[PDB]
């Protein structure tokens, strides 16, 4: 499926022509803009042991890179952008909505900046009443808090009536913010738009806060996800170690792909037991898990994605794990009694907020090439990250695959060294944690001693 | 330079690996590594598009870390030194726990000595002060700034602290510093060798710059960048409250601008950025300022510590305050009741807990570098490039810095908000005037007619 | 009811020992008793004279004493936890100690673990020695180094622990039933003529404390509601008709709830306990919001609406806003709502800058009083002072929102009103912001013919 | 205090001619008929009688609160807002308040945010003034400043009642120190005198806390959690070094407010040096030597106000002195460091804590309630719990200032070095308290081992 994919599948598409010189007074020379296309290696591993000559691929796929061109495909000050937030919201979109806007006038000096209103309805005949003007001032301040200011919905409209829209407003280029849902129906008002002979770039920012994108590494939001799930284990955390034998849940998004709950587990530097779609086990695996970590400890936290063991009954596997949990625990009072056990749903807030610091960076960088690539004449494609550089990735071959935990990557085998085993000596591990305490003891005994001896 | 070799990133291997890797962590054994696996240096392409694979513009290949199938070490007689040198840094209490449980939890180590106050701490009078690292003592250290060990910048013997190494029966030392310390655990390792006694020296780099070479990312960084946005945020406050208000925040970056430069972007209110890797006079400074105020009433200017000590080591922060305040001064005519405030958050950016993306980075590098030291590795740093995590010997490491590229990626985003001189100003605000009346005038309408239905 | 006699402290007998503390002259101790009227207000008009309290009574004020009843070098301080965690418990654990070593030298700090149980004869073995560099750390991260229990255990079997192992004071860091429990300790000790000091430091994060303003947490845990409203807005704001629903603690008090709505600036509806109001009621204010506005966020206290079916009132509001939006798709299409529940991340945190100022002052204050020989009390904070109440009067009677007090008519004041012209209200607001865009444009046309 | 019942008496514009329109309350019973009162002092003069107690003071301050009656007439009323010097938290909070609760209460004709502080009622500045309406003030409670922008000068009363006249102002909400508030005073003077309607009523902007007849200012709680962050980075870098001093200086011009709260809040202070209570450099080091004797490190709070006579900025000096003093004495603090923080303007230009969000919301709701119903010439402050009336006239007459017989300045001796107590014995005790620990955990550990 993704062994499937062949170097056309990533050749993104170019409006025809490039009659224009970039007009961009930001960098020191017209060097700094580039002539031709640059390219990254889809795999940075080599292919075979280290020789006198250079290393090769393990892979024939090269992704393109994203920058600024000499030469691009509108004429700015003719030039009308439009902007499109849809889907669930994801920190940084005000971000990515600022940044755009403000790429648009202080580099390219285009005409106008259009916000269509709550997704794809605001390219509606009904809905485009509602558009709002995006100037320079309006856009200042909108970094500081969480949602959209042109609003979201999840629906899909009518791909005729949108490029009606597109044309009366003389909007060039739509950015659409949104997920592969979004984008897929991006790609239909840019076919559409094409049909009828219309001049009309449709450019895709990714929106997923589960960082479940193919052909990247890191999507917008997710960081600052990960920051408040740390948030809600801290709590669960300090419940469950108030507690003799507490146990705290945390139940994190995460519909298809573990990445959030992985990336909390090891941040929090507290999970004891991680959950994701990507590993399923049972019951009776997990309660397993419970009872080795109560052999030797007073307190387990259980990270869970939401995704997670669906054929335990679009359940709430939160509430359903915390029952089965307590019920545990009460089929087993003599082992651990007075055992209590706290559930934790932060749900929303760890997607309606402003962004961190470094996902501020990212929202302003993907957005910033996003308009330089789109003004350059780049259609039917994301602006994505795989190996700390920015590229670019045709919409069809980014939505036909789903990324999702790899269980031998680096990221799943980290999670395994800060949770609980079934293979290692509980006892033995005891046994020698309690001699480096005693060592511990002894050398402040005699230290002690001694600073008492000089008064 | 582009004379590295391949020779020159060969990591270093105590002789022997006869030991199994006992970690129960991994569902088989097969996730554990029989063989040495390569990341390229630059995976960019040296021609265009073929039929055949694509070929690296560099020859270079840097080795992976990863846990290993056979060890150098014996677990259960091995005890892991640890010592922080230098300034502290974001994640330092991070590095000490993951060190400490990776031993524990993993290897079951025999034990885990903490040396106090740097590598005083390995000197004969300073080795009574070592304390013992049990899973109990480091559980809650995450939490708070600094260092639970303590750091001093000094040198030692070497001789005198492989003493200390020996006596203590310490096989494996993980050196937390910057070049100055990852220098002296190369001697440390040499020394070593040179008695024939059986001693891992690896090195967890400590630079809150960000100016490692072979590198990318160091712990930290990241979140002193955050501090530094929360600086940036108050200077833009102040600024954007005065009629010609200008808010100066000086930043970390001795010789690079990396903190300045992502600060600046992710702040998202920076409108200049100065850095010692681009030299500019006080003239030049004064004539974005004055651009700047030509259709905006404020300016907020962030400026590395390292950069202008041509200006007459030396506080810029203060000096770039006094020339600014100076300048608007000779220019009351025009910009009248100028204020210009000066903010030097020093030390909060670096003597705090790490962001979670930190402490996730922490977390890592401390967990891979036990791996990694447990199968031998000796003599080099663990680091971070195209978001894998390498070993490179101390050597090249320490040879050269790494500073800002003025051509690449991070600093043409920072030129893309920030005030140029090539620009019509003029022109600029003419058309930005449009656009806002195009704004309120559909605004009008849509309102008019709202109206007329009440 | 109260009379002064309820808000008398007990003291246990004699204060033969000088207070060591070295950490002011001598004249800063009190020789006496000092009080503060239970009501600051005048019952007759301004006079001549001096004005006069509406009610007789008068709290008692904490302070360190010149004279105290405990020897300090024989002196042995327990501490224990007991209930729902609560922002500060460690930042109190901690002052308790630093408080007891640094200031009156006592021999020895005992922290019982997991509650009541801890003094029990099986758990008092697990019991903890809090010598200073124990404590030094603990105030960076939220819940009890001690750990807590709901549960009580014989008085009889605690105050035998509290002989064995010597302990002369014992802070109970509690809810009303832990600090009844303390009370019948307290007894059980003078019953056996033990010189023993039982003290409360309250623990409710509900604020819900009579003859106080202001628990310990409290402020902390309207931070943490105020981050789930932000967000439950954001959610609102970025939809159409978009609408969102926070449940915060409040089981008998509605003062989280309400200090979080106004503190938000972004709340519509505040349902409360103390204020029960009718499904019918709630959809009404919710249709109002949505004649003029596409967003509403709605926060309800736990304790609110038990009689619409213990139960999950965030459950239950969240699907019937559902149902009354999907009955009327007609007027409000495309309608979402959103429901956050941060449950007990108000709670399980560090405290907020101020929490930490008042836990620490709380347990200071504490400890000076019991050193002193206050028993049977607990400290408080009634109009910007620290005092000790009697804890039999204190656990008598629950403290609610006052309907008619300042902090709901804020709440009322931000939040939706039945009672005002919607429509004439919408037609003021589009001319004042059509002056605004007129201005804008006048001043524009001229900026531009100057360039 | 020369203070009289007078001096407190709240000036009111003549006439309450309309009925309050806020249909906010349930019913109408719960606006106020009558002016109400509270006491200065709430103390007793006398011990606990039959009869009901009396205070120490014979002062009454005015309860702030809704009225049932107002002055002026709502849907003719336009509110002008300034905010004045140094920005401080919670000031886009107080400009929010006020526009909303004019608005959405009282359905006032006009809001007007007069720029760049007293200069924005000048002729000249009096075109740049701005419209707040509903939708302009949204969001603005989230981030830092004042969208009105500030200046610390003062201006002509004549030009400036002459623009307030011009626009049709009748209540001008006066942000601002002291200084603004005199000039606020004059202002109301000026406008009798000419005998036009208009209130001018003060909302106290000091980051201080430094004002009389108030226990809380705006933002003073948010200046103390942002000094707090200083005072651990200073603790982290401090305990991470053999002999480390960490150094804080803090706002506190003429008061230690902010440097005592900081200190107990941050729970890691050894040293507080506040204006209040000058002491000499002698006795400085005489406090950092003594926290050295079983300590390896040491945090120094410095107010900006304390240490004016030591021959200017008091954190470089104070730290230049502290350096001096360990070099002078490498023999017993080898290789010592000293690291030195001032995050100055970052403690005021930020948005406002949770708890100060709450106060700045409430301050300007019942500032906006009483100037509807006629005060004038007066501030709104906050003592023993309730919003109270001052008169402007006696509230810039005094500063206020740490109490050093007070509760706090009392707390912070308790967490803060001594001279007095024997640290020898001290240390000796505390070595006990340690091996007894050490005892009871090898105890519980050689058993729980002897089981496996
Ligand atoms: N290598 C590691 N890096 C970071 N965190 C870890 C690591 N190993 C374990 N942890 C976490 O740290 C906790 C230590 O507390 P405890 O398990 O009670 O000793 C464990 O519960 C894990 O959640
Ligand atoms: N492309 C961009 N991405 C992010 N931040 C930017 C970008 N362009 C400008 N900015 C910042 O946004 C600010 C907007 O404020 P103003 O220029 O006053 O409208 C500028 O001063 C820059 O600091
Ligand atoms: N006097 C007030 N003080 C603080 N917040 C208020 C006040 N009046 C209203 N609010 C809040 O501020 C919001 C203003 O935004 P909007 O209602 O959309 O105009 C309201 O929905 C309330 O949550
Ligand atoms: N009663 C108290 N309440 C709160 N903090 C205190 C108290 N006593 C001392 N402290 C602080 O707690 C710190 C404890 O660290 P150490 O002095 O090394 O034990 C002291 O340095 C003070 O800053």
């Amino acid at each position: 499926m993704l062994n499937s994919v062949t170097q056309e599948d990533l050749k993104v598409d170019r409006l025809p022509g490039a009659d224009y010189p970039n007009p961009s007074k930001k960098y020191s020379s017209r060097t700094e803009f580039r002539d031709k296309t640059d390219y990254i290696m889809y795999n940075p591993r080599p292919r075979d042991e280290p020789s006198s000559e250079n290393p090769v691929s393990v892979s024939p796929l090269l992704c393109e890179l994203a920058a600024a061109r000499s030469r691009i495909h509108f004429n700015p000050t003719e030039t009308t952008i439009g902007i499109v937030t849809c889907g669930g919201i994801c920190p940084g979109l005000n971000d990515v909505i600022r940044s755009i806007t403000l790429t648009g006038i202080n580099v390219y000096n285009v005409k106008r900046v259009i916000g269509f209103r709550f997704g794809y309805w605001g390219l509606s005949k009904k809905g485009s009443q509602t558009a709002i003007e995006l100037h320079r001032g309006r856009v200042t301040n909108i970094h500081h808090y969480g949602g959209t200011i042109l609003g979201s919905s999840r629906g899909p409209q009518d791909p005729k009536e949108m490029v009606d829209t597109l044309e009366r407003l003389g909007v060039n280029i739509l950015f659409t913010v949104g997920g592969d849902g979004t984008q897929r129906g991006a790609l239909v008002i840019s076919q559409e738009a094409k049909r009828r002979g219309v001049d009309i770039s449709v450019f895709g920012v990714p929106k997923t806060i589960d960082n479940d994108l193919s052909f990247s590494h890191r999507t917008f939001g997710f960081q600052t996800a990960v920051e408040k799930a740390v948030q809600a284990i801290r709590a669960a955390y300090a419940e469950a170690v108030s507690a003799n034998y507490g146990v705290g849940v945390v139940k994190l998004m995460g519909r298809d792909s573990g990445f959030i709950a992985a990336q909390a587990a090891v941040a929090s530097a507290q999970a004891n037991i991680c959950l994701v779609p990507e590993n399923p086990i049972s019951e009776q695996e997990v309660m397993s898990l419970l009872e080795r970590r109560f052999c030797h400890s007073r307190s387990c936290v259980i990270i869970v994605a939401e995704g997670f063991g669906q054929d335990w009954g679009l359940i709430d596997i939160g509430v359903i794990l915390t029952e089965k949990v307590k019920a545990f625990l009460k089929a087993n009072k003599s082992r651990y009694p007075d055992s209590t056990v706290k559930y934790i749903d932060p749900s929303y807030m760890i997607r309606a907020c402003p962004p961190s610091a470094n996902d501020a960076l990212f929202c302003a960088t993907l957005a910033t090439l996003a308009v330089h690539e789109a003004m350059a004449g780049a259609t039917g494609c994301i602006i994505a990250m795989r190996h700390n550089n920015y590229i670019l990735v045709p919409i069809k071959v980014a939505t036909s695959v789903r990324r999702v935990l790899d269980l031998r990557g680096q990221l799943w085998r980290q999670v395994r060294e800060i949770t609980v085993d079934l293979g290692s000596d509980v006892r033995l591990a005891r046994k020698l944690e309690i001699r480096r305490e005693l060592e511990a003891i002894n050398r402040n005994r005699d230290r002690l001693h001694e600073e008492l001896a000089k008064l």
